[PDB]
């Protein structure tokens, strides 16, 4: 059976309990924690590409008020479709399953200024989603897993000083 497990789930849950934040910048900022998954039940012989996108979680934006995240108004129009191709793509099942798949180089941005970046709306909540695309498949089979532990609010600057401190502690 195909199984995609979140790595460092305990670390992600430490951030999620505070409400996770990821910085977005003009030039793009790498994530901490880094999304990493373990994979079993691929065809070791088949070739696959790994894609990453970010799904908008809510029909509203968020605001940090009195040390609490609360609904902060109507959402901006959805960020454009941005898919990140894992740089090991395409590769054998055996490649993806032999060691955890790390999305260490993906950059989150609030400006479409190129460079394979992911455009996100500040003060909106997103949930990372990984797609496994089988290569040379006339049916273009794709599997999609969501990672609820990895939900975060995109921010131009950290709102919660406990998040700022956590990011420094574990990174
Ligand atoms: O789908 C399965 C699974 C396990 C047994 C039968 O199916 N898993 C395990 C739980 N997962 C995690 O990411 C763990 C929290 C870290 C996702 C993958």
């Amino acid at each position: 059976e195909l199984r995609v497990g979140l790595e460092e789930s305990e670390l992600w849950l430490r951030f999620k309990e505070l409400t996770n934040e990821m910085i977005v910048t003009k030039n793009g900022r790498r994530m901490f924690p880094v999304l990493k998954v373990n994979v079993s039940g691929l065809d070791p012989n088949a070739m696959y590409s790994f894609l990453l996108d970010f799904v908008a979680a809510d029909n509203h934006r968020w605001k940090y008020v009195n040390g609490e995240w609360v609904p902060g108004g109507k959402p901006e129009p959805q960020a454009p479709s941005c898919v990140y191709i894992h740089p090991d793509s395409p590769n054998f099942g055996a490649h993806w399953m032999k060691a955890p798949v790390s999305f260490s180089k993906v950059k989150l941005t609030n400006k479409l200024n190129g460079g394979g970046q992911i455009m996100l709306n500040s003060l909106h909540k997103y949930e990372p989603r990984i797609h496994i695309v089988r290569v040379g498949d006339p049916q273009r089979m794709i599997t999609s897993h969501c990672f609820p532990e990895t939900q975060f609010i995109a921010v131009t600057a950290y709102q919660n000083e406990e998040i700022t401190a956590l990011k420094i502690k574990y990174n």
